[PDB]
């Protein structure tokens, strides 16, 4: 809880319910505010404000959560 405002814009189409702590397939990064990523057996894309990478020394690419959101239209 406590993540920042979204941003003006938006990617434009379906997204992913995420979690604060859950680890998301990272898909595409091209945007530095919208990250293409799969949870739940879900594809779709996120806020990285909300998340944040996870790179501690595996290799793996994936991101973990840092606050709970959910789709909203």
């Amino acid at each position: 809880m406590g993540a920042p405002p979204l941003p003006p814009y938006s990617a434009g189409g379906r997204e992913v319910t995420m979690k604060k702590g859950d680890i998301l397939t990272l898909l595409n990064s091209t945007n530095k505010d919208w990250w293409k990523v799969e949870v739940n057996d879900r594809q779709g894309f996120v806020p990285a404000a909300y998340v944040k990478k996870l790179d501690s020394g595996t290799g793996k690419e994936l991101v973990l959560a840092l606050y709970d959101y959910q789709e909203k239209s």
